[PDB]
Formats: structure tokens, sequence, C-alpha cells
């Protein structure tokens, strides 16, 4: 009763069947009969007929997206049988048609990434309870396609349809007859250049209207771009937009618009997403009778409209952006300016609610960062990559024009107001630099390739700086009261700084760590760390997490040396600890004691160790989680419960066990997740699990293995059989690499 | 065929490698016709008479690093081989030196081992010696004992040259050495005293290293004990009065803060002069000992700063220009803040003077019109500085420097070279380059420099030939960027994938066409995927291109079209680098587009699932094709109809299952072939019919999981028949199967 090939997961009071990527050549007739949602997604599949699903009485959603993976094959009717299927994804099935006789239960059908060029009434009039329709991206840039005909009405007997996606097709007109029970609407890249007042007349309860890449701005395109004739915008009638009473969304990125006619928002009173990126707006930016049609918009990007070969000396802000009441976030990147002065945001200063100011990529050279005090309610500063100086590839799913993660760390925008500077060229911090800030709590100096020796001073500006990013610089540590300063500092990501750390005759003072009385988390990582002056001790009574990975440990804990030995004792605090990737070929028992007895969760992973003291977690009784992955490992302990009381998972896939010792599992109540993949294991003995005593094992993972599937075999398919409690993923990937015969087989199917 | 040693014969010698093998104990099938033979890095334990019992024709044995995860050697184990002349013990673990060696030896190392006592059972009767090694013993916070060195022990050795006693606790220079000595190594052996007797035989001597006695210890990357108080090496004036044949003196880290000019008195010779990591800078600034060495051409300074000053200039005594002979000069770790023109005037005097080293002084500002004042300087090392807009120890190896050349010998060879890696120049301004010599090499790499050239920024170095500007933050925005620099034939912008990765920014790559002799270009690990308007890379001259670690994967993009000739343009390329480009296949019209003039193709390290062999047929110039580290699965039946060029193809690390009838006689052209780390089963009668006789001269096999039955038979047969043909490491040509043969070569059977 162990679910093969699928794994079941509980999910709301349901079962769900996860059974992606597996290598299938079909669907498995052993789905549990009970199960609510299917995903058959990156398989090998290529037929789909009515005795594919059958049984699957509550089966709500089917995930077949990119079958078979690198034409699927679906006979007429075969869904029908499934009377609960309301969600059915065939993206990228590389489908020549719409498949006939769906299910007229289905309320969600996405044909994404297809060669579908005909929409017909046989293929979806007969769907009257579809909510939401995707046809996206089936005729798009160079592919080789034919243009999309609509059937004239096709989309008129669908009257509870709420979101329609026709972007990235060839369409040339918005379809008539479409249902006013639509909410959304998606029409970007479909070669419309013309936007009548018929066109969406009667869709009054619209909420998104998507019209980007419509006369697209082609210049500079990182796709296939083709222009109106001439480069011309889009051409919207006057009153295209006066019945979209209920509107909150319009993305008109790449329209190539140098005019906004303020009329179009007239009967708009609800707009709060406004997308115009990638235009010509610069003129319009400056000032913009639109902008006073607004007073509800919460979100304006103006991103990308810089006039080409143009690098003005300032930006030019209408006044008109006062009347923006309701603005809580403003994207300017790419408008291109030199340099920006206090009175040219002079128009935002007043707005209540403006929280984020974006102006990446603007190559802008100075600022006067005085400026930002003078507004309301700044949380986030967001100056990424400029030039400021001292004093298929595209996801059908995503945004098309911008990144969708957020503009800072969620970690660190947490602690408060953010200021990222990362990507310029502040490669000195002097006196003055920070002056006149907000209380900056999050502050991002990331790849400033800062060269300077920080000496404790730099920083009194802006004190309470909680998450501090100095990754990707050159720092010279040759100070011990560096970062003093930010007595409130808890975390410092000091990664990629490895410029001085390399070099072996030049100072490096690690001491201003132990200062902090409130730093918990240290990123020392990719730094070449290997020799330190004086004092070759980490120390803080705070830290709680350090990771140093991707340093030279190999060389720090040489057997010739004993300087380094105690390295990390003196983080009395510490729980986490990242040993990975330092080159270690075995840990001196000594050094391996003197880690932190306070440690939960300690990784070793990717180094070389070719030994493991198993007896040395005597030492840490806290210890729940231990990672050993990708090492040179050969011995496993028999003993571990003599060794651990604490210990809940262990991770051992990739390195070099071939036996599982008896009693290994012995005794050692608290673990709860052995990976055990990826190894040299052949077989496993009836005595390597078993156990008298309590057992809170949950997870055993073994795929990977060459497994001899012999009779030898039998003891640990009957031990499968008798601890159904214990989940086995990848089951398909637990393999039998012998008998020659038996090869390739999962070690679950066998007589 | 050998096994499981290689044997090579070379010039009237015979060598056997045999290193690296797993051997669990001296082959016994080892070739007798051997005269070295390679044994490191295996598991061997034991040596006896009965270990090379058989051999008395090697003169040369290498046992270091046995066994690699003690060494045993039983008393005369090497004795009966006559003709023994240099026996390799290094890092054994050796207690004692080994009893009843050969007295035929004439180099014998023992490095790295534990051996604490110097005795004459063990070596006086070695009278043939010439090299003696027995460095590293005993060394930093090792647990050992102090160097035992019985009196007279090397006295009876009157042939000895070379004497290697570093890094070990001595405490004294032994006495009695033989007079025939050329070169004594005395590094870090806690020697503090030198006396007029330690040294007085050694007439022939050439070299004497007497580095790290009281050594400098602050800031050391290793355990460093320094003599009392830190006080330096004490030499006695006349302790090199007899050392009249001297060529090498290296006095690093023995703590002096004087140097006795009464020590060169004697010593017209003098080549080369090590005084790195002492306390020399007020020597530097006075230096009566300059006066005393016309002949010395190398000079290391280096690392004699002042703990915690940062002065503003360096202070070079008039007494440098006394250093007539002079060739290189390396003043690293001084320390200072600005380079004058007056403080290098003496240097500008010295007629043979070809190389200034300057690196890691944290040095501000340059005047560079000094450098014009030189009439041999070849070499201007100002690389790590902060120069802006105008067993961990290699025992064989330098203990205080890198040895490896200062600039790319490929740069060098153009003429002048200028390095200003890794500064702080982050953009080139009208005047930084000006009153600069004659540049033909230029180093600018890690300079942070993001600026966008405009064909302007090299102009009054106009004659560079090799740049480097690798690992910097350019902005190719220009289409006339670098074309000032007609005579440029290397051009490396490896590493400047800071704005290529940003799709919103231009990228234009257009200025490539414009030079006239531009051979070498290398655009590795630029993360490039769009370029602007022009799509297409240009030139008549370009001989080799490096795209990889780029994004083909979207440039090839079956949705695009723009980039499907970006290669087209490069008529004179011959040589073309596609690796670790994420390629998962390559569109069949982007492969016919690749220059037809190419010999050389890398497609190594990335995905591919499949490859059109047929596409080879417009390729007649190709001779070497590297598919290595790929997914694929497929070789086409036929090779030979689509290439009769192809000498060497790489198909290691792939997928590859099977081979097709005839592939191993198929191509008339090929010579190396690497099949090594696929999944083979067998190799079948049916792919070795031969209607002519193969040219193959190299085959790799090994790490593919081989089947061993008597399927094999047919392809043993293959293998004694075709001797010509070169198979390497048959130790790691290994059966997977089954169980009993498991784990041997195939020619095991
Ligand atoms: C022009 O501008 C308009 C308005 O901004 C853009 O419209 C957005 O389009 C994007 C991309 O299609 C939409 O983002 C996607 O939304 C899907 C629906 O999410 C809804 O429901 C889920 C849960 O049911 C909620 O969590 C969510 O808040 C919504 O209520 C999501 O399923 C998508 O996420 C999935 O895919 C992404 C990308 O692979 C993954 O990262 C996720 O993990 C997940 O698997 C995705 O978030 C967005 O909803 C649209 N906005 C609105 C308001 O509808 C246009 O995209 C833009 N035009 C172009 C061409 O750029
Ligand atoms: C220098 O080193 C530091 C310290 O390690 C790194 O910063 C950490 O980065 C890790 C990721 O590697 C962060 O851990 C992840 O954080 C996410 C936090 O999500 C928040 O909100 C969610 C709900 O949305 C909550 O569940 C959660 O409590 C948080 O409040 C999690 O989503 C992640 O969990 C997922 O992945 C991990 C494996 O990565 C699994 O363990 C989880 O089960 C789950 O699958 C994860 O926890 C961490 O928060 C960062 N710490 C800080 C202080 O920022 C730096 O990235 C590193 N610098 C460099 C350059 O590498
Ligand atoms: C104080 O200063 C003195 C004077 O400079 C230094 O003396 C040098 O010491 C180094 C390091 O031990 C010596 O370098 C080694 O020389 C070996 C001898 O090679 C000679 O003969 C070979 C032919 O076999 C010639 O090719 C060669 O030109 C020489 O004539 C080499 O065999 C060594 O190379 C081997 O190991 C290295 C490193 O692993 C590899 O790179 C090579 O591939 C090779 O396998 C090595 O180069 C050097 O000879 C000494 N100088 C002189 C003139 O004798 C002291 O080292 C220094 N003290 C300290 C502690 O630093
Ligand atoms: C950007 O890309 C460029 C161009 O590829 C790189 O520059 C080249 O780097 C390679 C090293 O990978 C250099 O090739 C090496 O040259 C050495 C010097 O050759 C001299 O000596 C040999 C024989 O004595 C002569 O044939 C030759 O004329 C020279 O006089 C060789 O010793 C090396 O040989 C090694 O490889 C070959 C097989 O390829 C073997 O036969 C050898 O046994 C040995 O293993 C090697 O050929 C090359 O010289 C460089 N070219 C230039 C113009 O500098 C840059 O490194 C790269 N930049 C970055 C950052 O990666
Ligand atoms: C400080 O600024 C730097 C530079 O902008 C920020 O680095 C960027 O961080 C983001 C978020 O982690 C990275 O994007 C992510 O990459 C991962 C792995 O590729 C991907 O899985 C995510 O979906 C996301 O795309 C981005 O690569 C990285 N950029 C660079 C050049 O390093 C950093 O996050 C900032 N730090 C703080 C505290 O905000
Ligand atoms: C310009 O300056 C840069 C920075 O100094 C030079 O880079 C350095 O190049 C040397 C020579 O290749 C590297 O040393 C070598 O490394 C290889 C690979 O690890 C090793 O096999 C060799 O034995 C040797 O140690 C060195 O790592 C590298 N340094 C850095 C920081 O990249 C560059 O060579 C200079 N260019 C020219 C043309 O002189
Ligand atoms: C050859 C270098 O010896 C030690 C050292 N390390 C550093 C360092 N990490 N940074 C420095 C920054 C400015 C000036 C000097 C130094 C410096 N220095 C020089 C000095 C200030 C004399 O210690
Ligand atoms: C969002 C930018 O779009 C195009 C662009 N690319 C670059 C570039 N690679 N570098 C620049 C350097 C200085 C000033 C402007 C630019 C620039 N610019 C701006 C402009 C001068 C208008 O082309
Ligand atoms: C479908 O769901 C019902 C509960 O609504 C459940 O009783 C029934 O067993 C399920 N059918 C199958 C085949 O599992
Ligand atoms: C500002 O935002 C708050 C909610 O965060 C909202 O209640 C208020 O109406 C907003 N003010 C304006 C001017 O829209
Ligand atoms: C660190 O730098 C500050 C400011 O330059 C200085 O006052 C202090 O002496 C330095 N601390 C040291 C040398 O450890
Ligand atoms: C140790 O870490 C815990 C958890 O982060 C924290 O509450 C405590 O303040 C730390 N101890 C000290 C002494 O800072
Ligand atoms: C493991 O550690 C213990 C110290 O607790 C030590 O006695 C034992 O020798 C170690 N095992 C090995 C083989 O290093
Ligand atoms: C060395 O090898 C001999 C066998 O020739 C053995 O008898 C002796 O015990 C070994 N000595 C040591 C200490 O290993
Ligand atoms: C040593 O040198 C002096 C000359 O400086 C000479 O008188 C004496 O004979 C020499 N001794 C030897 C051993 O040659
Ligand atoms: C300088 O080197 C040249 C060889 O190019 C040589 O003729 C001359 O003797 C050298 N001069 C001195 C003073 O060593
Ligand atoms: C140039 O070098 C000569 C020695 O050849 C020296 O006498 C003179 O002072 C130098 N001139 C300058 C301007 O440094
Ligand atoms: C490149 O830069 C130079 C100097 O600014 C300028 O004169 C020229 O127009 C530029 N070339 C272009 C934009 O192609
Ligand atoms: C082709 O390359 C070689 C250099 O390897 C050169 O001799 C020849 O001039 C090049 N062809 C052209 C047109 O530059
Ligand atoms: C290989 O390329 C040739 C074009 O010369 C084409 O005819 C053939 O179909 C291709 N093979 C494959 C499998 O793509």
């Amino acid at each position: 009763s162990r679910s093969y090939p699928c794994d079941e997961k509980k999910q709301n009071d349901s079962v769900i069947a996860e059974c992606s990527n597996r290598r299938l050549q079909e669907v498995p007739q052993t789905v549990g009969k009970y199960v609510t949602e299917l995903d058959l997604s990156d398989n090998f599949i290529t037929h789909i007929t009515n005795e594919s699903f059958q049984g699957l009485q509550n089966l709500t959603k089917i995930n077949l997206n990119h079958n078979p993976n690198v034409g699927l094959n679906i006979t007429d009717g075969a869904f029908l049988n499934l009377k609960n299927l309301r969600e059915l994804l065939l993206e990228d099935n590389q489908l020549p048609q719409i498949p006939s006789g769906l299910p007229e239960s289905l309320t969600e059908l996405s044909l994404i990434q297809n060669n579908i060029y005909n929409i017909t009434k046989e293929g979806i009039s007969r769907l009257i309870n579809l909510k939401n329709l995707y046809l996206a991206w089936n005729c798009y840039f160079n592919k080789v396609c034919e243009k999309t005909n609509i059937e004239d009405g096709v989309f008129e007997t669908l009257t509870n349809l709420e979101l329609l996606s026709l972007s990235f097709n060839s369409l040339s007109h918005v379809p008539p007859k479409l249902p006013s029970s639509l909410r959304k609407l998606f029409l970007s890249n479909t070669q419309i250049k013309y936007i009548s007042e018929e066109d969406f007349k009667g869709l009054i309860n619209l909420t998104l209207l998507d019209l980007s890449g419509n006369c697209p701005r082609c210049f500079n395109a990182p796709f296939p771009c083709v222009p109106c004739d001439g480069g011309a915008s889009i051409n919207i009638d006057r009153f295209a937009f006066q019945n979209l009473t209920q509107l909150r969304y319009l993305n008109l990125s790449s329209t190539s618009l140098r005019k906004i006619n303020a009329a179009w928002f007239k009967n708009m009173p609800h707009l709060k997403v406004l997308d115009l990126e990638f235009n010509y707006l610069v003129g319009e930016i400056a000032s913009g009778a639109f902008l006073t049609m607004l007073p509800r918009l919460e979100i304006l990007d103006l991103s990308f409209n810089y006039i080409k070969g143009s690098y003005p000396q300032h930006i030019n802000i209408s006044r008109n952006f006062s009347k923006l009441l309701s603005l809580r976030a403003l994207h300017l990147r790419g408008y291109v300016f030199q340099e920006l002065r206090e009175d040219d945001f002079q128009p935002l200063m007043q707005l209540p609610n403006l929280s984020t100011i974006n102006l990446g990529i603007n190559f802008i050279k100075q600022i006067d960062f005085k400026l930002f005090q003078n507004f309301s309610n700044l949380e986030i500063i967001y100056l990424s990559e400029n030039r400021i100086s001292p004093l298929f590839e595209f996801d059908p799913h995503s945004n098309f024009y911008h990144f969708t993660r957020p503009l800072i760390k969620p970690q660190c925008a947490a602690y408060g107001k953010a200021l990222d500077l990362s990507l310029n060229s502040i490669f000195f911090i002097g006196p003055n630099q920070f002056e006149n800030l907000p209380d900056i709590a999050c502050l991002n100096l990331s790849a400033n390739s800062n060269a300077q020796v920080l000496s404790g001073t730099e920083f009194s500006a802006i004190p309470h700086v909680k998450y501090l990013d100095l990754t990707n610089n050159r720092l010279d540590f040759d100070n011990a009261s560096a970062l003093t300063e930010l007595s409130d500092l808890e975390v410092l990501d000091l990664s990629y700084n490895s410029h001085y750390f390399r070099i072996a005759g030049v100072t490096h003072h690690l001491e201003f760590i132990q200062n902090f009385t409130n730093l918990k988390v240290l990123n020392l990582s990719h730094n070449n760390i290997y020799t330190l002056t004086d004092k070759y001790n980490l120390e803080s009574k705070s830290l709680v997490e350090l990771v140093f990975s991707g340093n030279r440990l190999d060389i720090l804990w040489n057997d010739d040396d004993n300087r380094y030995i105690s390295i990390f004792k003196g983080l009395k605090n510490l729980t986490r600890l990242d040993l990975s990737l330092n080159r270690l070929k075995h840990i001196p028992n000594e050094a391996f004691l003197n880690l932190p007895a306070s440690l939960t969760e300690l990784h070793i992973n990717d180094n070389m160790l070719k030994f493991f003291n198993w007896t040395l977690l005597q030492q840490f009784p806290r210890l729940e989680l231990l990672d050993l992955r990708g090492n040179k490992l050969l011995f496993l302990t028999d003993s571990l419960s003599d060794f651990t009381s604490s210990l809940r998972t262990l991770l051992l896939s990739h390195n070099r066990i071939s036996h599982l010792p008896s009693g290994f599992l012995s005794e050692v109540s608290s673990l709860k997740h052995l990976d055990l993949s990826s190894n040299l294991l052949k077989t496993i003995n009836k005595s390597a699990l078993e156990t008298k005593t309590t057992t809170k094992l949950s997870m055993l993972e073994l795929h990977g293995n060459p497994f001899e599937c012999t009779c030898d075999i039998g003891d640990f398919r009957r031990w499968m059989d008798e601890h159904l409690n214990v989940k086995i993923p990848r089951l398909v990937d637990v393999i039998c690499a012998s008998p020659g015969d038996q090869r390739g087989k999962s070690i679950v199917s066998l007589e």
C-alpha cells in the first residue's frame, strides 16, 4: 500500500498526486482513486484516451504540461468521464488544435505555448462554465506559425468567463463579441495597432486590460521585435476606455506612446496600477496632463522611457505628479540622467503614501541624498545599478517587461527603511557620505568595488542599520574597530570580499565581530580566508549563525599548525555553522571538539571528507541536523545511539557508503530524516534498519544507489511493506543496477 | 602492452609511469628494459629484497607518497640494485634512514619524513652521493625531535654537491662538510649564530641558504618562532670570507636590521641576493653593502616594511647606482604612498635594469614619466596597489615568494610590459597614460573599470599589442572602443559580465571588425545574451575566439533568428571555444554558419543531447572536435562520409552506449579518439571490421563499465593485434561485471 509512481501529499483536507518529471511513458493506472489533483507534467506521455483516468471520481485538476518532454495525442472526448474536472493544464504540448469534446465542467483551461492558430466554436463554445481561458504564446517572435483565426462570436457563449489571455499571438484586431462577464483581458504582443470605441465598449466589469507590446518600442529589444510602420504609436480612440469604470490595472508598456490622452482616464475613478514602461514619454513625464486624472493610482511604472542618445543633466518631473495622492510606488528606471537634485523631486515630496522610489539603471553620477529626508513616508530608496561615486526563455506566467521579485530582500526590508546603493562605484566612504539620510535600517552597499579599511566611523550618521550587505567588494579588514559604530547591527553579509584575504603578506583582522551585542547572522562566505593577524579566533556572545563556506579551513586546520584549533569556540551562542566548500579532507579531532557545544545545525557538505569521527557527537547535546552530503565518506558507525540523543536529520547523500551496519538505527529515537541517496549501497540487510524501541524515523531517501535485485533485496522489500509510516521518495529513482535483466527497474517492482 | 605501468622509450631511456595506480605492492610485471620507474602515490606498505629482485636495469626509483592513504623498508632492500642512481623516498613517514642502501646512489631524497637522526650507518658508505635531500622532517607545530647529526657523517661523501637540511631543528651548522659542496640549504633550521669556521672549507660553494633563522614573525602564515626579543641572526664578520664562488645568498627572514658590507668583500661573483622579510628600510636608505655587489643581477628586498608605518615616499640610497649589473629589483611590501621621479634617480643609472617589482605597496600615486628615464626597462610591475585615476607548502618550491613570471610570457614577448592589475583605476581619463614609455603589453585587469571605451583612451600608448582588461565592469556602448590601438593582436575581455547581463542597456561589439591585426580575442564569462543593432561578430584577421561562459543557449534560441550568423563573419578563425554555454542543442543552421576555416572546435561542458554529425561536411579544415562533458548518446554510422580532416575526437564524459559497425577503422584521418568515461559494455567485432588498417594512435577507454565475458575476447585480440594503437591507463579500463571480474582490468582474464 505504498503509492507508486506518484507521491501522495495531504493538502487542505484532500490528497493530491505529485507525479511530475518521472520519465512516465503513459498515464499510470495505479493512481489513488481518491486523489483530487494530479500533476503529470514533464513526463514522456504521448497519448490520452477515455481509459487514462478511469475511476478517479473526485479528480478536479490535471496538469499535463510539457508532455512529451522533448506531440501529445488526445482523443475526442478523452476527459469526458471525469465529472468533477475543473482545471486542465495542457501547456507546451505541441497541440495543433484545441482538443475536441472537452468536459463541460471545466472552469479553467490553459493551452499556453502550443501550435493552436484556430480558436473555434467546436473547440470552445460548449465550455460554458469556463472562468479562466489561457491561449497565450501560440504564435510569436520568429516561430514558424500561422496568424490566429478567431471564429466570430466564439467567446460569446462563455457567460461566466472572467479571464481571457490571448497574448503573444497574431490577432491584428480586438476580437468582437467578448462576454460582459470579463474581468481580465490580456492582449499583449498581439499586433493590434488600433483600438476603436467599440472594442471594449460592453466590458463594464473589466478590472484589468493588457495592451502592452502593440506597436512596440523595438530599439535594443532582447527579443525579435517588429515595430508599427515608422515606429508609430498605438492608436487608441479618444472614447476607447469610456465604459471601463471598474478598471484597476492598465498595461500599456511598449506601445510606442509619445502622448497620453488625459481623457482616457476620465471614467476610470479606480485605476490603481498603470504600466507605461518602454515608451517615449520623457515629454509627458515633464508636462503630463494625464497625471491629474489619477487620484487613486497606487503604482506608476514609467521605466525605460529614455531618449535614445540623450544623457541629460537632470530628470524633469511635472508638478502634476503632486496630484497623485494615493501613490505608493514610483518606478523610474532607464530615464537616464546625470544628477539627482533636491528641487527635481519637489512634486513628489508631499505625496503621503509614497513609500517606494525606484531609480535603478539611470547612469546617475551624483545625488543630493538630503532630498529623501524631505519626503513623507519613504521606506525604500532603490538606487541600484547607477554610476554613484563618493561624496523558451521567457516565462509565460511572468511579467514580460520587468522582474517581479522584491526590490529589497524581505529579510532586510523587515527591519525598516532601506537604501539600496548596490552596483555603483562608492569605492570609498568618506566622513559625510551618509549625512541627512532617514533612519536607515537596511543598507545595501554590494558591488561598489570598495577597497577601504572600515575604521569605525563610516556609518556614524546612520547608526541604527540592522542589516548591512557589503558583499562583492574588496574590503580590507585592517582595523579592529570596523563597523563598531553600528551597535544594533543584527545581520552582516561580507560574502565575496576575498581580494585582500587571499594575500598572505597583508594584515587581516576579524576581531571587530566580538564588539556587537546584537549581531545574529554573519556571512563570511567565499572570502578565501586562510590567515589572520595576531587574533586567530572568532568570538561573540550573541552570534547565532555563521556562514564560513568557501574559505580554507583545510589550511587553517592543517596538521602542522595549532593556531586556529579554537577558531569558532568563542562563538558561545552559535546554533548554525556552515563549513561547506572548505576543501576539508579531514577535521582534526581537537578542532571538531572546539566547535560550539550550542550547535543545533552543522553543515560540512561539499568538502572532501574521507573521515568522520562519529564519537565526537557526544559533545553536541543540542545537535539536531548534521549535513555531510557530497563528500567521500565510506564509514557509518554502528553505535550512533551511544553518540547522540538529539540528532533529527542526517544527510549523507553523495558519499561512498556501500554498507549499512547491523543495528545502525537501533535506539536512535530522535532520528526523523535519514538521507542515504546517491551512495554505493547494493542492498539493505534486515538488521540495518531494525529496532526494538521507539523510532520516529519518517523519511528515508535511497534513490541513486546501485541496488542488487536478486532475492537478497527481499528483506528490505518486506521492511518497506511493514513500515509505510516511513516515506521513501523518488521510488522510480530507487533502481536495480543488477541482475542484468532487472536493471533500470524500480526495486518496488519485483516478483 | 605493459601493465600496470605505462612504459615509454625516450632517448636512450625507458620510463615506466606507474604512479597513482592504487597499487598495493611493487608489481612483478615491470618490463626488464625499464630504467626509470615511478611508483609514487600508491598504497605500497612494504619494500624487500623480493620487491625489485627481477629488475637489475633500474637507474631511478620514485616511491614518494607511499602509502598515500608507514612505508616499511627492510635492511638492504635496494642493495642488489647495481645500477641504482636516484632513489626518491619522500613523504613515507620513515622513522630512520633505510639501512643497507646501495653505494651506487648519486641522488637520495628523504624529504618530508620522521627522520631525526642522521647517522654514519645510514649515509657514510654512500660515497657516490651528489644530491642529498633531508629537508622538512621536523618543522612548525609537528610533533618531532631535534635533529641529531652524527659527527663527520658527511665527511666521507667527497663527491657531495647538494646538501639540503632545511626545516629541521639543527641549532648549528654541522662540522666536517665536504669541500665538494656546491649548494647548502639551511633554511628554517633554528641556527642563531654563524661562526667563521662553519663554512671555512667550502671553496666550491655557489649557493648558501640561511633563510628563516631568527625569522621575522609578524603576520606569518605559518607557526613562527622568533629568536629572543626578535633579534637578528648573528653572522660573524669573516663567516663568508672563503665563499669565493658564491652566486646565491638567501638571507630572507633572518630579522636583519643591518647588513655588514664586509660579508661581501671576498664575494665578487654574487649574482642573486635575497633579503626578504627583514627590517632593512634603514639599510635601503643608506646601504654601504650596495657598493660591494658589482655583479649582482637579482636583488629581492620585498616585505621589509616598518610595522604600522605608511610613509609618503620610498627612500632609495644613491648607492643603488653602484649595482651596475642589476637586472631585477624586487621591492614588494616596502609600503609607501607615492612614487616620485626623484626617488628612483639611482635606479635610472643602471644600464641593464629590466624588471622593477613594486607589488603590494599600497601606492596611491605614481609619477609615470619617471619610467621613461630607463634604457632597458622591460617589466614595470605595479600590480596590487591603490593607484587610482590621474602539507601546505611545496618543499620543492621557494618558501618566501612565488616563482612564476610576474607577467604572462605571451604578453611580455611583445615588448615593454606594464602591469597595473588589481588597482583602482576605475576609469581612464584623457591624460592617464601620458609620459609613459612605448608600451607593447598592458595589464589593466581587476581595476573596477566601468567606463565606455571610446577610441581615445589609449592614444598616448598606441602600440599596445596585448591588452588584458579582464575582471572589470566595462561598458561596451561605443563602436570605436579600442580602435586607436591599430597594432592590437591579443585582447582579453574575460569577466566583464557586469553590463552584458543587463538586457535594458545597450551592448556594442562592432569594434572587433576595425582591427587589421587582431589574432586572439577572449570574451569568456561575460554572460553575453543580447547585443544592440549588430548581432554578428566580424573580423578578417581573428584566428582565435574564446566565447566560453556566455549564453549561446539564449542567442541561438529556436524562436530567434537574429544571431544565427553570429560567428560567420570571422573569416580567418581557426579556433573557437563554445564551452559552458548551457547548450542543449545547436540549430542546424547555426552550426552551418560557423566559419569554414575552423581547425579546432570546442563545445565541451554544455548539455548537448544531440549532435548532427553530417554538418561536419562543411568543415574541410576541421582537425580537433571537443565534445567532452555533454549528454550525447549517439554516434553516426558512417563518419568518413562527413569528414576527412579529423585528427582528434574527444567524446569523454558523455552517455555513448554502443559503437556503430566500422567506427574504429572509419576515418583514415583520425589519430586520437577519446571515449573514456562513457557507458560501454563492450566493443563488438562489427565495429572492428576493417577494409583498410587504422591510422589510429591513441584510444582512451577508461571509466566505461565494461562487462567482462568471452565477448571482449574479440576486442582483446584487436588490442593484441594493434599495438601501434596506444590505450592509456589500462588499470582504469576496468570490468564492471560480473562480480568476480569486477574491479579488474579487462586485460586480466
Ligand atoms: C501588464 O501588466 C499587467 C498588470 O500588472 C500584468 O498582469 C499580471 O500578469 C502576471 C503574469 O501573468 C500575473 O502573475 C501571475 O498571476 C497568476 C495568478 O495569480 C492569482 O492567483 C494566485 C493564487 O490563485 C494568487 O497568489 C495571486 O495573487 C493572483 O490572485 C499566478 O499563478 C502566477 O504565479 C505563478 O507563476 C509564477 C511565474 O512562473 C511563479 O513565480 C509563481 O510561483 C506561480 O507558479 C503569476 O503570479 C498577474 O497576476 C497579473 N496581474 C493581475 C493583477 O492580474 C501583465 O503581465 C503585464 N503584461 C506583460 C505582457 O508583461
Ligand atoms: C549569507 O548567509 C546568510 C545567512 O544564511 C544568507 O541569508 C539567508 O538566506 C537564506 C536562503 O539561503 C534564507 O533562508 C530562507 O529564507 C526564506 C524566508 O522566508 C520568510 O518568510 C517565509 C514566508 O514567506 C517564512 O516561512 C520564513 O519564516 C521567513 O520569515 C524561506 O522561504 C526559506 O525556506 C525555504 O528554503 C529553505 C532552504 O533554503 C528550507 O529550509 C525551507 O524549508 C524552505 O524550503 C529559507 O528559510 C535566510 O532567511 C537568510 N537569512 C537572512 C538573515 O537574510 C545570505 O543569503 C548569504 N549571502 C550570500 C551572498 O549568499
Ligand atoms: C633561498 O634562495 C635560494 C636561491 O634562490 C632558493 O634556492 C632555490 O630553491 C628552489 C626550491 O627548492 C629550487 O627550485 C627547484 O630546483 C630543482 C632543481 O632543478 C635544477 O635542475 C633541473 C633539472 O632537473 C633544471 O631543470 C632546473 O633549471 C635546475 O637547474 C627543480 O627540479 C625544482 O622544480 C621541480 O619542482 C617544482 C616545484 O614543485 C616544479 O615546479 C617543477 O616542475 C619541478 O618538478 C625546483 O624548481 C632552486 O633550484 C633553488 N635555486 C638554486 C639556484 O639552486 C631557496 O629556495 C630559498 N629558500 C627558501 C626557503 O625559499
Ligand atoms: C583568454 O583566452 C586566451 C586564448 O585562448 C588565453 O590565452 C592562452 O592561454 C593558454 C593556456 O590555456 C596558452 O596556451 C599555453 O601556452 C603555453 C606556452 O606555449 C609556449 O611554449 C610552447 C611549447 O614550449 C610553444 O608551443 C608555444 O609557441 C609557446 O612558446 C603552453 O606551454 C601550453 O601548452 C599546454 O597545452 C598544450 C595543449 O593545448 C599541450 O601541448 C602542452 O603540453 C600543455 O599542456 C598552452 O599551449 C596560450 O598561450 C594563451 N594565448 C595567449 C595569446 O596568451 C587566456 O588565458 C584567456 N584568459 C583567461 C582569463 O582565461
Ligand atoms: C544587495 O544588492 C544586490 C545586487 O543587486 C542583491 O543581489 C541580488 O539578489 C537577488 C535576490 O537574491 C538575486 O536574484 C535571485 O537570484 C536567485 C539565484 O539566481 C534566483 O533564484 C532568485 O529568483 C532571484 O532572481 C540576484 O542574483 C542578486 N544580484 C547580484 C548581481 O548579486 C542583494 O539581494 C541585495 N541585498 C539585500 C540585502 O537586499
Ligand atoms: C594581469 O593581472 C592579473 C592579476 O594579477 C593576472 O592574473 C594572474 O595570472 C596568473 C598567471 O596565470 C595566475 O597564476 C596562476 O594561476 C594558475 C591557475 O590557478 C596556476 O595554474 C599557475 O600555477 C599560477 O599560479 C593568477 O592566479 C592570476 N591572478 C588573478 C587574481 O587572477 C594576469 O595573468 C595578468 N595578465 C597578464 C597578461 O600578465
Ligand atoms: C605589506 C603589508 O604589510 C602589512 C599591511 N597590511 C595592510 C593592509 N591590509 N591594508 C593597508 C591599507 C593602507 C596602508 C597599509 C596597509 C597594510 N599594511 C602595511 C602596514 C600599514 C605597514 O602594516
Ligand atoms: C537604459 C539605457 O538604455 C540605453 C543605454 N545604454 C547605455 C550604456 N550601456 N551605457 C551608458 C553610459 C552612460 C550614459 C548612458 C548609457 C546607456 N544608455 C542610455 C542612452 C545614452 C540613452 O543610450
Ligand atoms: C469522492 O469523494 C467522496 C466524498 O465526497 C468520498 O466518499 C469518495 O470515496 C470519493 N471517491 C473515491 C473514488 O475515492
Ligand atoms: C494612505 O494609505 C492608507 C493605508 O495604508 C490609506 O488608508 C489612506 O487612504 C492613504 N491615503 C491616501 C491619500 O490615499
Ligand atoms: C582604526 O582606525 C581608526 C581611525 O583611523 C583609528 O583611530 C584606530 O587607531 C584604528 N584602530 C586600530 C589601529 O586597530
Ligand atoms: C543568543 O541568541 C538568542 C537567539 O537569537 C538571543 O535571544 C540571545 O540574545 C543571544 N544571547 C546573547 C548573549 O546575545
Ligand atoms: C574519535 O574521537 C575520540 C576522542 O573522543 C578518539 O579517542 C578517537 O581516537 C577518535 N577516532 C579516530 C579514529 O580518530
Ligand atoms: C617491516 O616488514 C617486515 C617484513 O619484512 C616485518 O617483519 C616487520 O615487522 C615490519 N616492521 C615494522 C615496524 O613495520
Ligand atoms: C680563506 O680565505 C683567506 C683569504 O681571505 C685565505 O687566507 C685562506 O687561506 C682561506 N682558507 C681556505 C680554506 O682556503
Ligand atoms: C649589460 O648586459 C649586456 C648584455 O646585453 C652586457 O653586454 C653588459 O656587460 C652588461 N653590463 C653590465 C654593467 O653588467
Ligand atoms: C635620467 O637618467 C640619468 C641616468 O641615465 C640621470 O642622470 C638623470 O638624472 C635622469 N633624469 C631625470 C629627469 O630623472
Ligand atoms: C564614441 O565616443 C566618442 C567620444 O565620445 C564619440 O565621439 C563617438 O560619437 C562615439 N561613437 C559612437 C556613439 O558610435
Ligand atoms: C589569417 O591568420 C594568420 C595569422 O594566424 C595571418 O597570417 C593572416 O594574415 C590572417 N588573414 C588575414 C586576412 O589577416
Ligand atoms: C543534419 O543536417 C542536415 C542538413 O545538411 C539535415 O538534412 C539533417 O536532417 C540533419 N539531421 C538531423 C537529425 O537534424
